[PDB]
């Protein structure tokens, strides 16, 4: 029935102190109290209580004890109301469901996101290694392999042994080191021995902006990666059995055609809903022609749908950190 | 020609009478009246008519009786200025055709939007019988089929009929039923008998998010599937004959070349607008060329055209779903 | 050196005289001369110039006379901005080319965006015409065209003649007509004859709403298909001679590969760079495969510059229409 | 313990002084001493200090002695902000790396963004000298080059000598001279001697707008695509390996598929990122099927990431050329 005057510095807001216990373990609960005249600043010649704050979103605060739900302004920023909710006692849980996703969410993106010559002394040879693995699979080093390349490759490894007679003689304590490491406890005496001397490109690709920017992508979104494996997986079962049924349909067995089976159509469905087409496989019957128009465009779609929410993603954790490397 | 204050929460905004007679039926024109004194809250001392509310949306109401249009402020939510006009008396079909579909929509977002142990004994049974399914028609196991095959999808079956004698058994009344559980009556005694064995995964593909997600996306958007069904249809007619006739420009008969009809044209058309390109058909003329070039772009564009329509959906249910989940 | 108060409706703004005489053509600007207290509604007990305005853009308006330049808000559309700049005598030309953009845009989507069972009897002639012409080339019907298509398409014919003798003879004056009315002109005594009996489906293809705002965009865009044109030229260009001369270097002449010529390279180049890929022709040498992998990804670029341009327009254009669909 | 008035234009915002000293370098903090009487616009009857700006991004502005931090409004835009922000004596430097990104961003997009008869004969031999150089590779004119072709070829020289006789005698002082006016250097006496001759067309090319937007884009830009090349080596390199590891596993040599290598492995794994897929190399073992599937997905992924950053610069400064074109 009364009226009480919250000066939320130089604009005052009028409300009746029956709205201001509506939640009543808040701050402003406190002002409707016959107390809160020896708790704040209550100027007594206009009954105004002071409370020097953002006057723009202060007026969104107390829509919420006015109406009973808690929304977020779009002319303030996420971490500016967050401070603002922060003073004011209410809680940052309250806020609905369509204005969360919006504001969470750059809190959500924050994500904790002169020896210096011989780093590219380690560098060198970590290329010079790539290069010495991808060559001894080649045919021409095979006449087998030729000596000048294991012999370059004796170098390197020579050299990341002396590397590594620092990394644990003057470490103190005791990822990158035992499944990454291993060539080198390799060459003292194939796949699994050497798919690893790739694997040292990730030590230093955690020097560039880029790709910690991209690692941080792609484990703050494991779900949608999750959506698109299983889309992808309906389409290309449910296609896969439609193709086979209807190039069947288009006249003792299968011999006319590409998909004889259930399972062979998995290729051709993923090359297909991908937009990739191959040519190895594909229809070759009026019905198998719609079945196939369907499929790519039923690829289309489903690839389509995450892969956004996938890159918005990464679009603001490239966008946050090359703010932080353009500023001091 | 008289002038009035409606203090709406703190910050009074004053206007002529003769501005809010402008819609008689709303509640502002109520204060118009030389009764409005007996009504609402009037200070007879300052002459302002007190009204408690969020004072950065009615300056936007107000602009109704001003101009003669309604628009939607950008600084605030759907439902926030939809509560607003609630109260007002103002209706929410009034709002400008600029300002409405960003103000419709979170209202058309919400869209309705111990036995957990045998739940996985059914899901295991419904993958097996998908892959006795898959595995059936292979040239492997048909040397015919082989008996362990039939015997596998026996158990499957014989388990299925089980869970089958509870949900007719102890159930209170009388979709899924009808069409996704008949390979249990097919089994006790091939197209339509066995496509929906594989039917059965759409049961449970509604306990994930992602595609109850996709299954509101692909019913609220049931035009943007028309639309680009007929871009695609007019663009295959028209390249088909477009693509025939350049060909045949090209040097008895059509012996020379892949296109000898406009029918399986549409083939070749629909494979090059969604950027397949198998490689079965391609132009071999000059002409061709280009009506080939012209046609992959006519395409990509007619494609890219609905698509985002499409996909836009899909990202605000699934940010909604996901607001939804993160919240108690 | 005098301050004068512009109470736009309940919002006082303060100034100096010197400040509102920036640009003398303005209605504001009358304010300042020691006259207009006989012109607008001069308070003489607060010296304050009432304007019964929107108070929440009037601080922009007036954010043009204190500092020189003028933005627009982003709290409000544009036709409400423009409401209250046409009021206040600000041109809408001084906006600066930040704020314009985004502030042009509603005014440039405007942009002009029981006989009803015999349009039945027309459409299916229509389709019917379509599917005559389209069989009348397959290799089916030609042993020498069987006479029942013939028939058929007479029949059609006969029937369009019966249309055309009302929209000739009721019709009140005197582009669908010659060019697209031209098979009845045809068949009462190949390419360009009967590529039109294709064309009459564009008749119809404006009462559809889908249709009709591509139609739309396909001329308010016009410049961004210029723009898409000369960056595939250029691109198809520099790439066919790039790869030439690639494929040239890597071993009397060029027998060993496709790219024989620069302007066969053309097909490769744009069947590349739109990541098409058919597989007629391919790189064969080292650097023939560097060159065609800069091709596919500089396509990729060159066409995702100016399509997301082309396609904006189209979603601000068909949310304008359904907009406008879904309202009283 | 005492408060002040700032009176930025009609909207009086209260503080503490202990809030205004802050930060003592700016221009509010001096109010704070008790000389400011002395120096700004002070009304000694209501203490108010005048400071005649814009009051809606004032409560900004304050709103960074009272919090700590600086942040930047949604409701205008960037300049408004800017020049706001230099009147008050706050630094650009310190907004928040939230805010910053969406603050600069107009000023990341200025970026510097009757002889007219004979540029289009200049135009003419340009095109007529490009046509004539893909028309001498052709084996038509080859049965030993025809005589009109180097006929015409030498009436295009002769014309841009006489066009580069005008080009060193009436030029003021002393890029597209040396290296790109080569062939009129070569015709008087082939890789590098003719690739110059379709250089010219980059000399009219800045003529257009959308290719000058073209060419600022690909240079404000330079850091996506170092992004977008080390993701795709990385991609080719991983896939590579692991398709030929896969490959192998499928059962003396490898003699029964394509993948013989790692080299010939980053020809398929460009080929397919970019969902390209020629089809001169393609899996042939559920493993090779497996990878390639995994393939695909990769690629899409890894080229979609930094792609829409690049396509953003593109889209603001091309509407910024537009807007500056369409405005006088
Ligand atoms: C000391 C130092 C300074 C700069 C950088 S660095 O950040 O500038 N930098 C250089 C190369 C890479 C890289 O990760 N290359 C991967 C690759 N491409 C093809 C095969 O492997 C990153 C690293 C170390
Ligand atoms: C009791 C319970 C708990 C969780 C889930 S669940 O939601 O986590 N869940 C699991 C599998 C699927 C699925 O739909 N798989 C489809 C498919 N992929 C390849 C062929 O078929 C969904 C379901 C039930
Ligand atoms: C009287 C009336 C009512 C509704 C419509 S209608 O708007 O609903 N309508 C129907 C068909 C089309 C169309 O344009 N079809 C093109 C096509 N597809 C394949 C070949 O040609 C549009 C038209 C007329
Ligand atoms: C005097 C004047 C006026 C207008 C223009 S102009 O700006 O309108 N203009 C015209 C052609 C181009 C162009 O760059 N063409 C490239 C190309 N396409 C295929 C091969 O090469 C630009 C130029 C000069
Ligand atoms: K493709
Ligand atoms: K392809
Ligand atoms: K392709
Ligand atoms: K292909």
């Amino acid at each position: 029935s009364e009226r009480i005057v919250i000066n939320v510095g130089g604009t005052r807001h009028q409300t009746y102190r029956s709205t201001l216990r509506t939640l009543p373990g808040t701050r402003l609960a406190w002002l409707a109290e016959p107390d809160a005249h020896s708790h704040f600043d209550y100027d007594p010649r206009a009954d105004e209580f002071f409370f020097d704050r953002h006057p723009g979103v202060f007026a969104h605060i107390l829509n919420y004890y006015r109406t009973g739900k808690l929304h977020c302004p779009a002319d303030v920023c996420g971490p500016l109301y967050e401070e603002e909710l922060a003073f004011w006692g209410i809680d940052e849980t309250d806020v609905e469901p369509c204005c969360w996703m919006t504001y969470r969410q750059h809190r959500d993106a924050e994500e904790a996101l002169y020896a210096r010559y011989v780093a590219f002394a380690s560098l060198f040879f970590i290329l010079v290694s790539i290069t010495t693995f991808c060559l001894e699979t080649h045919e021409r080093f095979n006449p087998e392999t030729e000596a000048f390349l294991t012999y370059i490759e004796g170098v390197c490894v020579v050299w990341f042994t002396f590397e590594f007679l620092m990394r644990v003689i003057f470490c103190p304590n005791k990822i990158i080191d035992f499944v990454a490491i291993l060539p080198f406890y390799l060459e003292v005496g194939l796949r699994v021995v050497r798919f690893v001397r790739i694997l040292r490109i990730f030590k230093l690709t955690r020097h560039f902006v880029g790709l910690r920017v991209l690692g941080h992508t792609l484990r703050a979104s494991t779900n949608e990666f999750l959506l698109l494996i299983i889309f992808l997986a309906l389409g290309v079962l449910i296609f896969a059995t439609m193709i086979y049924y209807a190039e069947r349909i288009g006249a003792s067995a299968s011999e006319h055609t590409h998909f004889k089976n259930i399972p062979i159509g998995f290729w051709w469905a993923v090359v297909t809903m991908t937009t990739l087409g191959y040519g190895d496989m594909y229809p070759q019957t009026w019905s198998g022609m719609l079945v196939g128009a369907l499929c790519a465009l039923a690829g289309v779609l489903t690839i389509a749908m995450p892969v956004p929410v996938i890159v918005n993603n990464f679009g603001m954790y490239y966008s946050l950190a090359m703010a932080k490397q353009k500023l001091p």
